[PDB]
């Protein structure tokens, strides 16, 4: 078996191997990276994604979202308090202020340690889940608004014509901004481009010890654990790596940098946090492999994690008894 330590993977295809996104992510299985639950992916050294950013400023961040935690410093929540619109420009120089910008810090390491001691007081402000695109049209490699869509994948795979688009998104991140433990909807891949600026860490628990992360999520949640059955879909909890280690949860960690894709994969979990000001673009995608783990995902029925009218179509084919209950907390 390959890769039976589940390693992130990091790698760097040739501009030739860069060609055809479906083989590269099928040779990226071939050699056990979805064993991980995330890889890395550097983009071969005559790619762009787009020629410059010099005109970013002026995206609507229509919604930004204030992350204020509770808790103690290696276990808590956050909940997100809408902010007034803002400009990227805004938000670029909020991020750059005395109050929000990275402190001084000897490396990624030192940087993790302050994030870890004292993320729970502070309350950084993301910009998240806008939907969009910075690739340019006239990438044709690795573009991310350009990939081949779920609904497709299924119509292929199974014959089944459903409903649903799938576009990218957005995210502008600051010191401290934070993505909370999750797996994506229906369990789905997700591709991550890190178009500019500082980076961000990552943390994933191997696909085959997710259940693990969910038992020691309700052990330390547990009021959340009695609320919804699938309460990690909120997408609001945080555990520290040394609280992992504590429990003897498998997971690996790898910092992402401006210019390089990450790929998550089915069932990975996932968390983790800006070291300063970014953007980043995310889309989910679909593999054939995909399609068991999507009939297999948990759903949120508590209704909290309120999802996509794409998703509602693969609930209903693929989760068919769910439909029903699942829908319900959907409307
Ligand atoms: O970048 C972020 O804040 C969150 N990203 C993801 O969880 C992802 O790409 O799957
Ligand atoms: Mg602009
Ligand atoms: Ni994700
Ligand atoms: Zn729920």
């Amino acid at each position: 078996a390959q890769n039976p330590n589940c390693n992130i993977m990091i790698f760097h295809p040739t501009k030739e191997e860069f060609n055809d996104f479906d083989k590269y992510i099928a040779y990226m299985e071939s050699q056990g990276a979805h064993r991980a639950g995330l890889a890395k992916i550097i983009p071969p050294k005559e790619w762009k994604a787009r020629e410059t950013y010099d005109n970013i400023s002026e995206i609507l961040i229509a919604t930004p979202l204030q992350q204020v935690a509770s808790g103690r410093a290696g276990v808590f929540t956050q909940y997100h308090k809408k902010k007034k619109a803002m400009t990227v420009g805004e938000y670029r120089h909020l991020a750059n202020s005395k109050k929000y910008q990275t402190p001084p810090h000897q490396n990624f390491e030192d940087l993790e340690r302050k994030y870890w001691k004292n993320r729970i007081y502070n309350s950084p402000i993301y910009g998240a889940d806008i939907s969009g695109s910075l690739f340019d049209e006239n990438t044709k490699q690795w573009n991310l608004g350009h990939l081949g869509t779920i609904q497709d994948l299924l119509e292929k795979e199974c014959g089944v014509v459903i409903e649903g688009v799938n576009t990218p998104y957005l995210y502008f991140g600051m010191w401290k901004t934070t993505f909370a433990w999750h797996t994506e909807d229906m369990d789905l891949y997700s591709i991550n481009y890190l178009h500019l600026g500082e980076p961000k860490t990552w943390y994933v628990v191997p696909p085959e010890h997710g259940q693990r992360l969910e038992r020691l999520a309700r052990e330390l949640f547990p009021g959340s654990s009695r609320g919804c059955g699938a309460f990690l879909r909120h997408k609001v909890a945080l555990i520290s790596p040394t609280v992992l280690k504590e429990n003897g949860i498998p997971f690996n960690r790898i910092t992402q940098e401006a210019g390089e894709f990450m790929v998550t994969f089915p069932y990975g979990y996932h968390a983790g946090f800006n070291h300063g000001f970014n953007c980043a673009e995310a889309i989910n995608f679909a593999t054939p492999r995909w399609i068991d783990y999507g009939k297999m995902a948990s759903q949120c029925s508590c209704g909290e994690a309120r999802v996509t009218f794409s998703m509602d179509a693969f609930v209903r084919i693929l989760q068919p008894e769910r439909y029903d209950l699942w829908k319900r907390g959907q409307d």
